[PDB]
């Protein structure tokens, strides 16, 4: 029964099944069932308007962004297929559908004890968490094992939206929402981190280059638009576009640029009542700080530094991958979403892109030699799920191939590489430290 | 080489050449090369955002209303292939290529001799002028003719646009925008006539039903989101799709409907301060009032009111077919865009959804009889374009095919049929003259 179920509301989709649950969430808090159903309907206009813009995206900057990485003479053999082939191939696991009833009783578990305060409500992002289990299930070769990795990815990225609040609600203006999902979670620790050390740093620290800082030097020409519009036609010309696809393309990035924020815009205002209801309610009677809807990694292309570090970092996450020691990927299907990578390192940093650039730096070199580790494990999966080729291709991810949860799950569930297990655990635990101490700090000074 | 570069400024498309065009007026203008800049960047996001929305449009309601019109039991055989399969027909013609040039040479002559006041710049529309002049062809036999139909059909769309520019700046709050091409530029005459013949009638006149009286009936539900998404639920219902395909047919179209104002709201941005120019210095030196820029009819679906029209009248469509006397086309792509044939009948109702609907009929019926008179021809353009099947069946569309226009020219050069010339043309002379006085009693209104 549990099967079919489950079947059916994934393929409704966050474009209906959303709408319903938040539904269903204003009704439990005796709110009237027009607003209900306006809020809900509001929601589900901008998931459509976000699925119409990542579908331009990955439809426009995609293949241009593949072109680039063809074009420049490389020896990474193993192409990135990225989300886009992660996600059909994850959720064709044995464990896919008990994926997301164990997320939601660990959510859940995770509510009711306080632990955290992210109501997690967007259901297909479980992909990641199916994922981390899916490869530990590889490598390990045990079902509870990989029911275990399941369940502490999905209490570790509930935390993190838990701890990147502070971040979705200042810099993005996400009030009331977390981003729990996506790569931008759980490499948000990476780029704290790097934070950290540099303000430590002398001189460095001192460096600040904004946004703001091009615009009010560039005048008119310092608009996101335009920087969106430049970033096209750089995209355009090293991906050997002709005249007419580069102005086509960059005239698309920057109506991605420009829209995203529109289509984000409806998932806000139908959420502003429901958050304000809640915190009138059952915050009060619950105690505590107000309850964090999670959401998708998407809301947080909403920002412009965020799309800007996205086409930015195209060509620098190909020239990282040919600098990167013991890299084999190359990135292709995720370079249309590498936004996703750096969301959170924006915001960690108040959008200064330099620190922004130290950050994503760090944050592709290390996604591309973990991918390049779980090679192996992303080819099983892919034969486990059917997707393999005929001539038995390596296979290999940026988006969960090289999620550091995964291969620290797998790393310390099988001791294969210990000296890589040991580099990486020490740098996503000193991250995760920090993060935490920096969410507690932050939460604090509110109060206070 | 005029037949390549005209090829590659039509392939460069309104996301492109349209932002050069009004980058060069802006100059002209001379405006600082950031501004100009900026607002061409504007345009070309706003119009592929526009074309994001009804790629959304023709890709959840086509289909839906395609297989609505299937699970009617009709006699209907021959199809309507719509613009969709029209436009890319009538690109394909011997006269595709000259007709820009001719329609542009048709504008310039009138714009210096002030008959008109629209500057069209969306040359991606001249396909309407390119069809009328192929049909033209195709009954006569005569190239002459053709190039004499080009003409007349863009010399009336110029003033059409010219007539309506109260409607597109009152009613849409398009300033300083004239809406010439489309089917709803040419079939608004006919929304003139059914409304002056309304307002001579008693009792009917008093009769008013609008999109706001909606909203004060319901509530949370009378807005128009509400209304899009309960149309979308009904044409889903009505097509035979499945629960889940219904739910998510009726978030795509609340989805269109909130969200093409937001995409046109860059167009409206970027010409704002070109207009304001324009009437600042240009205007003053030619003297006369402000000249407007002709668009796409895409611009008439920001709103609300015209999707909500377009939603209501797929049912409205197919029915009106069925009964309408001596039709043998079958509204099929036209279906997801229905909305365009009746987006000036709005404006002309002031949104009187009562006198908006029997406009919509008389236009529907009118347009699937001419569609059924021009079956032959539209058969004939098809073999000529190559895009005619092996079987050879009956080629029809609604958006061109049923163009009063068209059908007007090709029974006044061939006198085909004399009676059906007759009872049209006096129908559409009647609408025009009406809308001509409507039109110069609005300017001296304006004037005093």
């Amino acid at each position: 029964m549990f099967t079919e179920i489950m079947r059916y509301v994934l393929d409704l989709g966050p474009t209906v099944m959303l709408p319903i649950v938040v539904i269903l969430f204003s009704l439990l808090l005796k709110m009237k069932p027009g607003d209900a159903f306006k809020s809900g309907i509001h929601i589900g206009i901008g998931f459509v308007g976000i699925g119409l813009v990542i579908g331009l995206m990955l439809d426009s900057i995609g293949p241009a962004a593949k072109a680039m990485a063809e074009a420049f003479d490389i020896n990474l053999k193993v192409v990135d297929i990225g989300w886009p082939g992660s996600s059909p191939m994850t959720w064709a696991s044995q464990i896919a559908l008990i994926a997301i009833p164990i997320a939601i009783v660990v959510n859940l578990v995770m509510l009711m004890t306080r632990m955290t305060r992210v109501v997690n409500v967007d259901i297909w992002n479980i992909w990641h968490m199916t994922f981390t289990g899916a490869l530990v299930h590889i490598a390990t070769g045990s079902y509870a094992l990989a029911i275990v990795g399941v369940v502490v990815h999905a209490a570790f990225v509930y935390k993190l939206g838990d701890w990147f609040a502070k971040d979705t609600r200042d810099f993005f203006g996400l009030d009331g929402i977390a981003i729990p999902h996506g790569t931008s979670a759980y490499l948000g620790p990476i780029a704290v981190l790097v934070d950290t050390v540099i303000e430590k740093i002398p001189g460095l620290n001192r460096i600040h280059f904004s946004a703001d800082d091009v615009q009010k030097r560039f005048g008119a020409f310092g608009e996101p638009v335009t920087i969106g519009f430049v970033m096209g036609l750089v995209i355009g010309l090293l991906a050997g576009y002709e005249i007419k696809a580069v102005l086509q393309l960059a005239v698309k990035t920057a109506a991605v640029m420009l829209l995203m924020p529109r289509v984000i815009k409806p998932i806000m205002d139908g959420l502003t009542p429901i958050a304000k209801q809640a915190r009138s309610r059952l915050q009060a009677k619950f105690g505590g700080q107000d309850f964090l809807i999670g959401l998708d990694p998407a809301l947080l292309l909403g920002h412009t530094s965020v799309v800007s570090a996205s086409l930015i970092f195209i060509p620098l996450t190909i020239l990282i991958a040919v600098v990167t020691p013991g890299n084999q990927v190359l990135p292709f299907g995720d370079l249309a979403t590498i936004g996703f990578f750096v969301a959170m390192a924006v915001a960690v940093h108040q959008g200064n892109l330099f620190r922004t650039l130290i950050s994503g730096v760090i944050i592709m070199s290390i996604t591309l030699w973990i991918a390049t580790q779980t090679i192996g494990l992303h080819t099983q999966l892919a034969a486990n799920a059917g997707s393999l080729t005929g001539d038995g291709s390596l296979v290999a991810s940026m988006d969960q191939g090289g999620s550091p949860i995964t291969y620290l799950l797998v790393q310390a569930l099988t001791l294969e590489n210990v000296i890589g297990l040991v580099a990486i655990g020490a740098l996503y635990g000193i991250g995760i430290f920090l993060t935490w101490r920096r969410a507690k700090r932050f939460a604090a000074q509110a109060e206070s």
